[PDB]
């Protein structure tokens, strides 16, 4: 996150850090708890990941330094990638992680509500992007979870900013015309959480952008409302 501030412990209790174990353990992407065995994240995070066996999900983390060999995590039973996904820039950048064990909900780890079909018409004015990613284009994974409030942008305005790309309605963009506050490397897969009627909703998944926090380069997010039926299809299978 560029131009953000340190989060307070328990501020984004749905935020998880997804680690890979191969070849050595490191943070890979962000993700969000959406169900007691479900993490919603970005499909591009699993490029080259040949097995769910190398993955570890950590919930209830403020600082990456809380993670040691003795830190408890959730194993991944299954990686579910949208079958239309080709690349982040073309969309369908959505994946579900089925956890091997159930998340026990509490003040440190709990789910974020998915948007409602009726919330397709609502205007969100209090949206935040979070993560342990870079503060600048060439940087390193941050110890403390950062947050940055970002304004949503119309599809029309976002399409003007990305000549040569096709910004679909299954994408949602957010950013300041002057840049300065944005997601950056290592934040991808994480949430764009928007508060509405005192309830937080998972509006987007950090997907792609041209560099980080550049002027007239909104961040492009998977528009979660357009995948609610897909999420229920995969999480509520009979
Ligand atoms: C000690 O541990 C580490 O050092 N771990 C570590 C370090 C760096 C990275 C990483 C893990 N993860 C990966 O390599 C994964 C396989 C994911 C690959 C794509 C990912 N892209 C992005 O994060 C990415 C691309 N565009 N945007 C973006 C920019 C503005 C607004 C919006 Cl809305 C945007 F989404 C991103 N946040 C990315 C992540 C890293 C490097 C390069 N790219």
């Amino acid at each position: 996150i560029v131009g953000g501030t340190a989060s307070v412990r328990g501020e984004w209790p749905w935020q998880v850090t997804l680690h890979t174990t191969s070849p050595t353990q490191r943070h890979l992407c962000g993700g969000s708890i959406i169900g007691n065995q479900w993490i919603l994240t970005a499909a591009h995070c699993f490029y080259g990941v040949e097995s769910p066996k190398i993955l570890r999900v950590y919930s209830g983390i403020l600082n990456q330094s809380e993670i040691k060999e003795d830190t408890s995590f959730f194993g991944v039973q299954e990686i579910i990638i949208h079958d239309q996904y080709k690349m982040a820039e073309s969309g369908y950048d959505i994946a579900l992680l089925k956890l091997e064990t159930t998340v026990g909900y509490g003040d440190s780890q709990r789910p974020i509500c998915l948007p409602s079909k009726g919330d397709r018409n609502v205007i969100y004015t209090d949206c935040w992007v979070t993560g342990w990613g870079y503060r600048k284009l060439r940087d390193k994974i941050q110890n403390t979870l950062q947050k940055a409030k970002i304004p949503l942008v119309t599809n029309e305005e976002c399409q003007k900013r990305y000549r040569g790309h096709k910004i679909t309605h299954k994408m949602i963009c957010a950013g300041y015309r002057e840049g300065g506050k944005d997601a950056c490397k290592g934040d991808s897969g994480g949430p764009l959480s928007c508060k509405h009627n005192e309830v937080w909703h998972l509006v987007g998944i950090t997907s792609w952008g041209e560099g980080c926090a550049q002027r007239e380069r909104p961040g492009v997010y998977t528009n979660v409302v357009e995948y609610v039926d897909w999420i229920l299809e995969k999480t509520q299978a009979v």
